């Protein structure tokens, strides 16, 4: 279709300012899964949601962002501490690029085998970041649902395109499961879903760690197999 491949990864334009990249990692029973996050050009700078899986991937992610946009990245916001989100965050620091992430991000970074954020995002107790600790984040709309996939995960929309990501809380409208939920909030995962969904209540394409973007079907569904957990 309109796939971009670079070395490893795989990137798709989404909407004008906006790119999906996608990295892989083996791992038993499964073979080689993907895992999303974006890419924003917002004015002079970008912006990184969500690390790969490795250094070395994430490294690459920089190197795309400098032959096609050729502009510096102001900072990365990685949605919870798991390797598919923060794995690559020393190829970040490296870089020179500043980093957030939910607090409980980063105070369970280390025990995961992770790197914390330099910066902590809270949270408002309505689940949207309080702006004070998102300086400079441009179109980007951190909100927090409520613990389902993992206790810290958090959620992006972004202002002026009709884009919301839903990171590993969302699934798409065909998945048969929710994945791993060896970290997962089974009680609150279905409220959590469908706070995702009343976030962004206007978001048509919901973007995802392991799926394709779908439509609001993938918080139906979601939100559905979550139902079945409670
Ligand atoms: C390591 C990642 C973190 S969200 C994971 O748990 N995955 C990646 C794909 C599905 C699911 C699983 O292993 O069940
Ligand atoms: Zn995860
Ligand atoms: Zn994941």
């Amino acid at each position: 279709g309109g796939d971009q491949r670079f070395g490893d990864l795989v990137f798709r334009q989404l909407a004008p300012n906006v790119w999906q990249h996608t990295s892989y990692l083996d791992m038993p029973g499964f073979g080689a899964v993907a895992s999303n996050g974006l890419i924003v050009r917002d004015g002079g700078r970008v912006l990184v949601v969500d690390t790969a899986w490795t250094d070395d991937q994430t490294a690459q992610i920089l190197n795309w962002i400098k032959q096609e946009i050729n502009l510096p990245v102001a900072l990365a916001v990685v949605t919870h501490a798991h390797q598919d989100k923060m794995g690559g965050m020393d190829a970040l620091h490296a870089a020179g690029i500043a980093t957030y992430a939910n607090a409980l991000s980063n105070q369970l970074a280390p025990q995961e085998g992770l790197v914390a954020a330099q910066h902590s995002l809270t949270f408002a107790a309505n689940g949207w970041v309080e702006p004070a600790t998102a300086p400079n984040f441009g179109p980007l709309k951190v909100f927090y649902p409520g613990p389902g996939h993992t206790s810290d995960n958090i959620t992006v929309g972004i202002d002026g395109t009709d884009i919301a990501f839903g990171g590993c809380l969302i699934k798409d409208s065909k998945a048969k499961s929710l994945g791993n939920l060896g970290d997962a909030d089974t009680e609150h995962y279905a409220a959590s879903a469908r706070a995702f969904g009343a976030a962004f209540p206007k978001a048509s394409m919901i973007v995802m760690s392991h799926s394709a973007p779908d439509s609001r079907a993938a918080i139906t569904h979601t939100a559905r197999m979550a139902d079945k957990l409670r």
